[PDB]
């Protein structure tokens, strides 16, 4: 270890790594507007992740915007969540360009804007095979060693899954402390990733599948990502708080009213259409769940079917009664 | 302005001109801005009609702000006012790239070859809003619509295409000719002459035989290698002599035919950057480094299929230059 | 066999397989109408249609019992009485069901073969070669026309396939694509050099009939079943080469079918064209028909309509070049 | 029908289909290794398989003839003699056909069907399900076992086709993907609720036996004609609920099957399953079988050597296990 290095292992990353959108003010939509993020409720909504109790805090992964943020709004957005965090809980912040060198210098001004790590994506113009993905991360890695790293497995976004060999490799990178997985939707990848990494790096299954996993490994699956936080995390928290009392018979009944709540998200249950507009369903999930107020989308996400739109308000107002029940 | 008019003939793509250590992430600035000047200056000489930089193999992911501005400055002024010059401007959002539209504008270029955001799809409603965005935004640039489907995750649709035509800032597409056949011919009936449509090099004769009044133009990414096969060609297709078309159609895709491993066009996008920096550099009509992070992994086998097409192509352009 | 590349000119008709009206119902033990198929045959010759295929996808080779192939193919050989070839379309799930099927036809008078290949699993180009290598040895009376097919046989045929078929004397077209693969069309085009007639839609067959006019002599048209007077001029325009009337007629064609494909979806309506060209076919009142069989019975009614839509769209264009020769 | 989703437990065995040595000749007209087909059915019930089903993707339905077809059931079914329920496997490329060969296995002695669905159109969720109802109606004695084969059939069956197939009292058990899709294992189980057997593979079997003791107590298993035995202790020691153990056997499963996808892609060995698996069978020596029929016999020949490199290592576990 050296002294430069990020203090952040494996080990940290425990419990609930919760994501939030990036709050955005009424004109948000418009191609003329030159900063676009409500930092006022930024700072309220990382104040709420905190005090409710989850674990880890990460940024602009897709539904995030980090592809529409202009660079500006990144690093102002990320400098008040870190105020607001006020080093509470680590903060990755999430920073995914189009290249390498791009994507160093912008993960080089998040830390020293004060964040403990970076939730990196990967480029996607041309997808990467598995020895550009690891070159990649290794790049990132060896020119900000002093950043903890969240690898952003998306296989949609990023042209991609990562393979199990590309595992390997990421888990002796010493900045690479966690994962952001599919859980059930690769279920045989995940368990495949998971014997790779060794238990040196922390694989997050999805809130809908993590029991699963935490109770077949229970020395390995000890956290799981959430990108329902921001529609009130009470629900996440407690099923942390199952899984760590092992009361696997309170899991199941729990798990079974997050997928119930989430069902009509996805528009005539296709999932992969869901993936099409995910930036724009979540928003709308986001405004009707009521527990933090956003305004609309950023170029150039903004144009939906409205019927998709039905879905995510749906999710929402379920996830909100959800929120109400386990918020005592 | 520039108009639907004013594209006709061979629509060149050059690749950006890399130093020895572009492919070192601690590289801060890897243009030979040299050989860019060269490069531009070779394309106007050589018949090239216009010219586009910083498409996908041009690297326009990779590539910094601060290289690409100043690649393009070095391109206009080493083309100074001869050709048009469209600057390949795609970032992953509208705002980034009507910002990067206008400072290429303010350096003179007099277009933006333009790709769209691609970490979500964007629908055909979406398509037509990013470019009303970018046009209206940069009302002076004219517009050469970037219609790649791997890389911005699928095809314009034949509707988008008739809303463009109705912005006049969009005076041409690079298409993809018979790789997308029915699509192609959908798309030139919406556009209605208001948009050139360009099809690949070894697909142009065919179509402007078929639309001698719309199809008079055509896009090259092998111009770096020796633009004089292309060039020729134009001139055959102005001269109505489609039996020549034919043969030299057929010795442009003979000696592409190495491109593609075992002959997958989708494997060949995936490492298309790779692929054709191989290309440019074993043709010699051109020098450049190694390509730019992240993109510097790829099979050793499909660079020989890039080297033997360009030592191919290298032949047709002795061959036509002699004309 | 006595049939070549050269007998394969002008337009290969392909027809559905008239159907009785309790032909929806598993408990129909026998579904074909064999009077309106003798009547739709006759029409065919009547009409100038130059080759006749049956029992492709539209045709429901995959739904008819044996019996039904066998009987329908008799009729539609006894009606058309040797004046143009006819090719019986057998396609099974493997080579030898194939082969029985294919010798049982030629003894029920067919001249050839539309034959497609086994797809339980996909076959490679050398698995495609010797499929129809081991039918063109086993029946060497029958001649062979080619499927193409992507989606329904799991891929497309490739280019060094075609050069091998081409050395194979019973092969003597093949049912392409045309612009829908346009690269590989032109790239198939010289694999076969000229023993092989390839035949594009008849929607893009001026475009290539133009560009190679000692190659393109023919094409496929699953719409002669709406009357055959459209394709058959079309035809007569490209041997005139009236080129500006071939590229007028065309987009008649394609306007008349645009409400095939559901929202413009191409890839929608392949889901569902055996039940939309069955709702195309009854509309245009050429010929009749009841049901599709079973398991296609299926589809939303919205479909239907545009395929409706589509039928009496090509019934004016029927009446207009049909009475093209005698009018005003 | 008697049988029930009650009688699916345990170990769902299923086998290849023996071939003589010209069974790669299609002017072969009668392939099958009769007496070899007996002697591996009574195998599999000396060996402790629960279930029996036949003539699955890899016991070459596709290309067996129908008289093959019945001769082979039948054999199957005189020499399990009663002892474990068998399914025959019929899938045609249509209703009318799977029906009439499914009334005639039936009279041949199979206890039920596995049937998976015409394919040469994908059929949606409705048309599923109508197909299932269709030969649930027609032959209301065989109890069926679904084929949920999505590279094969051209799509997975979606959930709310298992909450429909679920009312369908002849449908007692699926053979399903794991965690392969576990996602929609999932969510199909919630849908049957405990109408139907949702069978995972052998190598996940122990997961989700765990997570679900009282609805997910069989498994199907394609490897059981290399030798029974390490299944069958795997269903003891889910029984028993030696978890530990159940983990270490299923990585041993895991470990000597892994051999089996060409360079670790799996949708590389589902393009040649029947010839890798046939290869499989044979180097495992625990039955004899020839080549596959026609058409499935072009293969790249390090596929097979894949192939029977698992067979080797699943003849060791036999031997480890059969003690
Ligand atoms: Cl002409
Ligand atoms: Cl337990």
């Amino acid at each position: 270890m050296h002294v430069r290095d990020t203090k952040l292992t494996v080990d940290d990353i425990t419990g609930v790594v919760g994501i939030i959108p990036t709050p955005s003010i009424p004109t948000a939509d418009q191609p003329g507007t030159a900063f676009s993020v409500d930092l006022d409720e930024a700072a309220t909504l990382a104040d709420a992740m905190v005090r409710g109790g989850v674990d880890v805090l990460m940024t602009t992964g897709t539904f995030g915007e980090c592809a529409s943020l202009t660079w500006d709004e990144l690093q102002s957005f990320v400098a008040t969540v870190v105020d607001a965090v006020a080093g509470r809980i680590p903060v990755f912040a999430g920073a995914t360009t189009l290249n390498t060198r791009d994507t160093i210098a912008r993960g080089r001004r998040l830390g020293e804007l004060g964040a403990d790590g970076l939730f990196v994506g990967r480029p996607m113009w041309l997808p990467l095979d598995d020895a550009g993905i690891v070159r990649f991360y290794r790049d990132v890695a060896e020119a900000v060693p002093n950043m903890a790293l969240v690898v952003y497995d998306n296989p949609g976004a990023f042209k991609g899954k990562i393979g199990t060999p590309a595992y390997e490799a990421l888990s002796q990178i010493p900045q690479v402390v966690a994962a952001k997985h599919l859980g059930l939707l690769s279920g045989s990848a995940f368990l495949s990733d998971l014997r790779a990494v060794s238990g040196r790096v922390r694989l997050l299954p999805l809130e809908t599948d993590w029991y699963y996993f935490a109770r077949l490994f229970p020395e390995e699956v000890t956290a799981c990502w959430s990108g329902n936080v921001a529609c009130g995390p009470a629900p996440v928290t407690h099923l942390r708080d199952l899984i760590r009392a092992r009361r696997w018979d309170d899991c199941q009944a729990l798990t079974d009213e997050l997928e119930g709540a989430l069902e009509t998200l996805y528009p005539g249950g296709n999932f992969a259409e869901f993936l099409k507009y995910s930036i724009q369903i979540d928003n709308a999930q986001f405004q009707a769940a009521g527990f933090m107020r956003t305004g609309p989308t950023r170029p150039p996400y903004t144009e939906v079917p409205e019927s998709y739109l039905a879905g995510g308000r749906e999710a929402g107002k379920n996830w909100a009664a959800l929120q109400q029940r386990y918020a005592s």
